[PDB]
Parts: C-alpha cells; structure tokens; sequence
C-alpha cells in the first residue's frame, strides 16, 4: 500500500490544508480572491446552515451554479455537513437537468440567484437555497467535526451512454488521490492551479482538489478567458499558472511560447497524438492522463524529456493504490502485446449507479483476482506494452 490519509474525509483533508496556509490565496475568479481561512470559514457557516435543512451521511445535494467562488464553497460545505454534492449542468436541456434532479431523488439544491428562474423552470419540487440571499455572516465559522468515513459519499456525476446515471464517489478515492498528486506531481502550497473543466465533468474535481487538498490556489477560468485562445495564454502567464489540465483538442490551439509559467501540462478524456506530444514534452512535464468516471483517474504517462520524438502515446502506468487487469472475454489475464479490456481494482472504485443495482452488479464485477473485493470493466480496449505501460486502443 502506498501511503496516503486512509482515515480521513475531503473536507478533512482540506481543513488540514487551511490550518498549515490560513493565509495563502486557495481561490481566484476574476478580481476576487479567498484566503484558505476566509474560504474554510464561509463555508463552514454555510455547512451549519445545510445541517439544519437535512444534510446528513450520503445526503445528494444538487448544485445548480455558474462556475465562481460560490461554487466552490457550496461543494465543501456540503462535504463539510456529511452529505454529497450532484453537480448539474446548468446549460443542459431542461428535460435532462429534469431528469437528474427526479432520478437522484435530491431533496436540496444550492443555487444562484441568476440561476433561481431556471430551478423553476425546471419544476424542482425540493427545497432551493439561493446562496447569494442567504446572510450566514452571523453563523460560526470554526469547523463542524461531523462523523464521517471514508466510505462515505463524496459526489454523484452523472453520465449517459441510455438515460443519465448517477456514478457514486466516496470519499476515500480523493484522498487517495491528495497524495498521489503530491507525491507524482510533486504538488505544493506555492502551485497555481487553473480550473477549466466543467463542473459537471469529474475531470473538475480532479483540477479543484488538485489545489485545494495541497495548499495550492485554485483559478477559476472565465468562459470569456477559455473562449478566445490569446486570452487563454495571457491570463495563464500573467497569472503565472503552474500546472493545468486541458482536453487535447484544445492544447492544439495553444503556443508553447506564449505560457510562460507551466512545469506540468495535462491532458485527460480524450486521445492525445504523437505530434502534439512532441509539441511540449521537451518544453514542460507533459502528462497523460486515463480514466473512467467510475474511478475518477486510473493511468497517467509522463511523456519522456529527452529530445527524442515519441511515435506513439501510451496511457502509461496506474496511479498509486489502483490496479489495471488487461482480460478477454472470460476474465482471464493478458501477457504483453494481447489487446484485451482493460479493468481497474483499487482505492479509487465508485461504489456504484444511483438506484441502478443490476447495472452496478454487472460492471463492477466481483474482483477474480483478489477476493471479496470489486473490479470494474471499463469497455475500454487496451493492452501491455514490454515496457510496463498501457496502450488504449478504443472501445472492445
Ligand atoms: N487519456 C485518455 N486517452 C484516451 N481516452 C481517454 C483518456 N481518458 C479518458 N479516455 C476515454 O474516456 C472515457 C471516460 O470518459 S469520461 O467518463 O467522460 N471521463 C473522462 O473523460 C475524464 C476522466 N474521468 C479523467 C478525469 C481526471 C483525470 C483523468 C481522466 C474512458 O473510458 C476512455 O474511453
């Protein structure tokens, strides 16, 4: 076992950091910013206010935000009151935000107030806490030390194929994930960290508690900044970003030149390609970076800085505490060179689908391998390489 805080909870973690960096920047947006106390503190007292409307252990609690500030206290006071935040995407079709909310059964949402009309429109039939009314500044800010495991749930993202389902994370996993960033990526309170993804895209938690459970601070990324390309570079150098997650298709777009602060580029969801490889390896740590919604993140590769052209790009090896099983059809193991699917046991395992029981009995597998455990059977297609790293290959 590799080392990481197996006995404690996100918001656990992330008290730890705002206790060491009471006064360091955890957050930007635009010409806001919050120290780790200032952030701890709001949301404690909007924890205190969610403990009163219900919120308890594996509580759902939808979200309902633009990206901002807010945001973000809204989902660690959530995890800070016990329950589990549901993010839902705002700019979806009404009859899937509709379906989200029906389906997770969500008898709480925290929202905006530009947002409220929609949650309206919508017919929610829950109770709505629009943040931006709510006065909390009277409530106490010392932190709330509910009970917590970290088998608890921690979110619920919802992806589709069929219908949306709920994909269930428990906390564990991302404390896991604290210290494979900080070991891995070498992750420290002096990292500036962007947040480009989606709230509703796990690829979100990975970047926001890539800051927030080391110390580091968290910039929040306007839709105008993403939107224009210059604007996109100028605002990470003159910001002086550190470190940034991005789909491949949009690094395409972006000039090595003009980002002047990066030590690490990531790319995740999507295949990266030699050429684009090439493009950076040699100029920063570029990563790639492999997973399924079910575990959040299972591989990463760090391409080699050697001068040298790469010709192909692996998804690499698995994270710390994370094992890959490359099987066919009968679940039977795979020597180097065999393209099989590739299935994942480990920390990082969803507990499984909202109210989906024969779906969850039939993709997280009892483990063949280590008994009384779960492997889950990602449909991906991938095989060894003699090296020891991964090739994906698409879907089996
Ligand atoms: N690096 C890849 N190369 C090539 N295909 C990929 C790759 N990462 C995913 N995928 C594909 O995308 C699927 C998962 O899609 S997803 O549920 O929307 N999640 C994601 O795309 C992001 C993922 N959860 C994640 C979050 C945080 C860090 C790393 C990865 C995988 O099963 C693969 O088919």
């Amino acid at each position: 076992l590799v080392p990481y805080a197996q006995g404690k909870s996100i918001h656990q973690l992330f008290e730890e950091q705002a206790e060491a960096f009471p006064d360091r920047v955890a957050i930007v947006f635009e010409n806001r910013r919050l120290s780790y106390q200032e952030l701890n503190r709001k949301a404690n007292q909007l924890a205190r206010a969610l403990l009163e409307k219900g919120v308890q252990t594996d509580s759902i609690v939808g979200v309902m935000m633009e990206k901002s500030i807010e945001n973000v206290i809204a989902i660690l006071a959530v995890l800070k009151a016990g329950g589990a935040y549901v993010p839902i995407d705002i700019e979806y079709p009404r009859d899937r935000i509709q379906y989200i909310l029906q389906d997770s059964q969500t008898k709480i949402v925290l929202t905006q107030k530009s947002v409220s009309q929609l949650v309206h429109d919508v017919g929610y039939s829950g109770e709505v806490v629009v943040l931006d009314e709510e006065q909390l500044d009277a409530r106490e800010t010392a932190n709330l030390h509910q009970p917590s495991k970290p088998t608890d749930l921690a979110y619920v993202i919802y992806t589709s194929g069929g219908k949306p389902k709920g994909t269930m994370l428990e906390h564990k996993g991302i404390a896991n994930l604290q210290s494979f960033f900080q070991n891995s990526f070498g992750v420290t309170e002096q990292d500036r960290i962007g947040l480009f993804a989606s709230m509703s895209f796990d690829v979100s938690v990975w970047e926001m508690f890539m800051a927030l459970l080391s110390g580091a601070s968290l910039y929040i990324l306007s839709k105008q900044t993403i939107h224009d390309f210059a604007a996109f570079e100028h605002y990470l150098s003159e910001n002086e970003l550190t470190i940034i997650t991005l789909p491949p298709t949009y690094l395409t777009h972006l000039t090595p030149e003009r980002i002047t602060s990066l030590r690490i580029m990531i790319t995740a969801g999507s295949a990266s390609s030699a050429p684009l490889v090439n493009k950076w390896k040699d100029k920063l740590r570029y990563i790639n970076a492999y997973g399924p919604t079910e575990c959040l993140v299972a591989t990463i590769w760090e391409a080699p800085s050697n001068q040298l052209s790469v010709q192909s790009v692996p998804i690499g090896k698995p994270i710390q505490n994370t094992h890959i099983y490359i099987v066919n059809e009968d679940l039977q193991l795979l020597p180097t060179g065999s393209e099989g699917e590739l299935c994942i046991g480990g920390v990082g395992l969803a507990r499984g689908y909202w109210n989906r029981p024969d779906l969850t009995a039939e993709k997280f597998v009892d483990n063949p391998f280590v008994p009384g455990e779960k492997m889950y059977r990602t449909g991906d297609l991938a095989k060894w390489l003699t090296d020891g790293t991964i090739e994906f290959l698409g879907r089996i």
